[PDB]
């Protein structure tokens, strides 16, 4: 059963709600993104109208074989009317493809859904910035004052200078990166342009990458491994065996690997700066964490929803323990004194 969080008061819609199977009351079923937390139920069988980016829908089509006749891509930036309701589509600054969706209900109330964000002063240009919000349903995914990361460029800067540095020194060098689901692209992207290579990667996750509409692609990836080096391997083989393993593979071209895992925040970002990074090493072998979020901060999530001055909000996560609901509840109060709305 559906859970009220994914519902939408006042319309026949759901946001990320296919888990479920036939919701009741249910004319069209949003997507905000594709990560399997939230398509998760999708398949070729499903035969209710799915509202999504025209990213989204590609993956839909090709990864999922969800046929054409169910997707319904819209355009972002636009008004859009669905089943007599008026939407728009914003993007989330999160994985590509992924959107926030305003819905302007019959009655006058406005929502925000923000699905999976990474919140920005940006979006306070949007067209947010033309009218009230009544009701918020935000990404809480890091709503606690210890989460805290770099920006996106800082840990991109880091990422090229140590890859240049380390190849420039050992010219066998190979560089490997980690990946479970789409999004952190400019990671390996980054890497590669910096080493004049194209990134090599198996048919499934290049597959996956040309539905993305990301510019001038067929110049930056391939299938070709032995022409590469920079390689992509699912994140679950980027430890000391799975590398050891992989190096074997390539018949002598390399002598050592340089490895990085994207995560989220790690408790290592409560001591360390990024500057002050160092690799896991075993041998020949390095590993890198680093913290690349496609999610708020606190700081940007407290900026953010400040700035907007909800009436209501709902949170999309953490929502399962009554500490976690307790919490989050006292920041947005807090929030809310400070600012005064
Ligand atoms: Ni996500």
């Amino acid at each position: 059963t559906c859970p009220f969080y994914k519902k939408i008061p006042g319309t026949g819609f759901t946001v990320d709600a296919f888990q479920y199977g036939v919701v009741e009351g249910c004319t069209a079923y949003f997507l905000t993104h594709f990560h399997s937390d939230h398509y998760a139920g999708l398949s070729k069988h499903f035969t209710f109208p799915v509202y999504c980016s025209e990213i989204t829908g590609n993956l839909l089509k090709n990864k999922l074989h969800v046929q054409e006749q169910y997707i319904h891509p819209l355009p972002l930036d636009t008004e859009c009317i669905v089943n007599g309701v008026k939407v728009v589509l914003l993007d989330a600054n999160h994985c590509p493809g992924a959107v926030m969706i305003l819905f302007y209900l019959p009655n006058g109330t406005v929502i925000l859904h923000t699905g999976d964000f990474r919140a920005d002063p940006s979006m306070e240009r949007s067209l947010l910035a033309d009218q009230k919000v009544h009701m918020l349903y935000l990404d809480t995914t890091y709503c606690s004052p210890e989460y805290t990361f770099p920006s996106q460029q800082e840990v991109i800067r880091f990422a090229i200078n140590t890859a240049f540095e380390a190849v420039t020194l050992n010219p066998h060098a190979l560089v490997v990166c980690g990946t479970y689901s789409i999004g952190k692209e400019k990671v390996f992207l980054a890497i590669a342009d910096v080493l004049g290579s194209k990134v090599g990667m198996s048919q499934e996750k290049y597959k996956t990458l040309q539905c993305l509409n990301i510019p001038e692609i067929n110049s930056l990836i391939t299938t070709d491994m032995c022409s590469s080096l920079v390689h992509l391997l699912p994140m679950m083989q980027i430890n000391f065996k799975g590398l050891q393993s992989h190096l074997k593979k390539c018949g002598g071209k390399y002598n050592q690997i340089l490895a990085f895992r994207p995560t989220g925040w790690t408790h290592s970002n409560k001591f360390t700066r990024i500057a002050d990074v160092i690799p896991q090493t075993k041998g020949n072998i390095s590993i890198y964490g680093i913290p690349y979020s496609e999610h708020s901060s606190y700081l940007e999530m407290k900026r953010f929803v400040q700035w907007l001055k909800p009436q209501k909000i709902i949170p999309t996560v953490n929502v399962g323990t009554w500490k976690s609901r307790s919490t989050m509840e006292k920041y947005f109060r807090e929030w809310k004194l400070e600012a005064g709305y």
